[PDB]
């Protein structure tokens, strides 16, 4: 009987491998199996240059691992080879990659930093200032939530929009300029991530003597 090549097994070759982009570096993301109709022993590889500076496969075994940290923000699908032989000959093989986004992005601020001047007259209800952050992660985890931390009973933000209202009378003569920090959180049902940012509100003293 002459030689015939090994063949891969795994299902992933038919269809995609899903990566999840929190598996930690040094991590074995997969085992590729191959069988060989001679018994031969087997190598196992990678084959191609971006593809072997994510995964290290293990010869002896063909174990996969993580080299590099996956990240869903930059590269969410690409395609690797996999290589298995029996000493005589070579096969590669074609997997499609996708990799699984996590909550792993807290939000970021825009157009910092945030300061505002207003008059110690001003009405209550009046919006002052409008707040922006953004955050890439996919579904809820990139949905943002504001709110001032601790709550003002000065200041007002809407949750949903980052518009700052005006709640209370102000006096100048008590307080001269507020430091509200903003909390933005994302809402991720199993691991929210927040940032924090300062809103300077500067008070124009007028003239109000009674
Ligand atoms: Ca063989
Ligand atoms: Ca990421
Ligand atoms: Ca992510
Ligand atoms: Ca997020
Ligand atoms: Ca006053
Ligand atoms: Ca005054």
């Amino acid at each position: 009987q002459v030689n015939r090549l090994p063949f891969f097994t795994n299902h992933f070759f038919d269809t995609y491998l899903l990566i999840s982009e929190d598996t930690p570096v040094g991590s074995s993301v997969t085992q590729l199996l191959a069988r060989d109709m001679d018994n031969d022993p087997l190598v196992f590889g990678v084959s191609g240059e971006e593809a072997s500076r994510f995964f290290a496969v293990e010869p002896d075994t063909g174990v996969v691992w993580l080299r590099q940290p996956l990240d869903r923000e930059t590269k969410s699908e690409f395609t690797v080879e996999f290589s298995v032989s029996d000493h005589q000959g070579v096969i590669t093989r074609k997997v499609n990659i996708q990799v699984g986004d996590v909550n792993d992005n807290a939000p970021t601020f825009h157009n910092q930093p945030y300061s505002v001047r207003i008059p110690e007259n001003t009405p209550v209800g009046t919006p002052i200032f409008i707040v922006n952050a953004t955050d890439p992660d996919l579904g809820a985890g990139g949905s943002v939530l504001y709110s001032f931390q601790p709550p003002s009973p000065f200041f007002a933000i809407d949750s949903a929009r980052g518009i700052v209202t005006v709640i209370q009378e102000l006096d100048y003569e008590v307080t001269q300029a507020y430091q509200l920090t903003v909390n933005a959180t994302d809402q991720d049902k199993t691991r929210p991530l927040s940032t924090l940012a300062n809103l300077a509100i500067i008070i124009t003293d007028m003239q109000d003597m009674d």
